[PDB]
């Protein structure tokens, strides 16, 4: 896969503007993925009752996907390839995980990028964490 030392470093700049604040940008995560997938709070306890954001399991649930996605870039500029953990391909496995599903999480984090990025948003950055994610979500899909 082609990624490229300014895609990185777009992904990398943005998700520091993501971690300035979690809290914020958690909840339009969350928000967005029960708006397309109502089913996922049967899946995601902490979102039984709707986006709580009292719960504390809501920012580290996010901080560690948003992570997990920058380091695939980072896997993509180093290696030309993204691995998962075994783990992680494990508890995808489940019938929940369809490639409908993919796109819900992946249009809801882009969503929260732009959210957290504003006027610096763009196509271009859109599509380098595009790539970040379509290319982990294959490695999680199978492995
Ligand atoms: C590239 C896309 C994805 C990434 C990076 C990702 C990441 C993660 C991470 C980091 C965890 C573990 C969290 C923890 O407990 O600390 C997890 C668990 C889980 N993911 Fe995702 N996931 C992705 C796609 C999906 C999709 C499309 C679905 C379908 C709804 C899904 C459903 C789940 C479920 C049901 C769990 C287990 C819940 C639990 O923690 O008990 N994931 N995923
Ligand atoms: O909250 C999580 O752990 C989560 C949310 C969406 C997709 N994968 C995991």
């Amino acid at each position: 896969v082609a990624f490229t030392e300014k895609q990185d470093a777009l992904v990398s700049s943005s998700f520091e503007a993501f971690k300035a604040n979690i809290p914020q940008y958690s909840v339009v995560f969350y928000t967005s993925i029960l708006e397309k997938a109502p089913a996922a709070k049967d899946l995601f306890s902490f979102l039984a009752n709707g986006v709580d954001p009292t719960n504390p399991k809501l920012t580290g649930h996010a901080e560690k996907l948003f992570a997990l996605v920058r380091d695939s870039a980072g896997q993509l500029k180093a290696s030309g390839t993204v691995v998962a953990d075994a783990a992680l391909g494990s508890v995808h496995a489940q019938k929940a995980v369809t490639d409908p599903q993919f796109v819900v999480v992946k249009e809801a984090l882009l969503k929260t990028i732009k959210a957290a990025v504003g006027d610096k948003w763009s196509d271009e950055l859109s599509r380098a964490w595009e790539v970040a994610y379509d290319e982990l979500a294959a490695a999680i899909k199978k492995a």
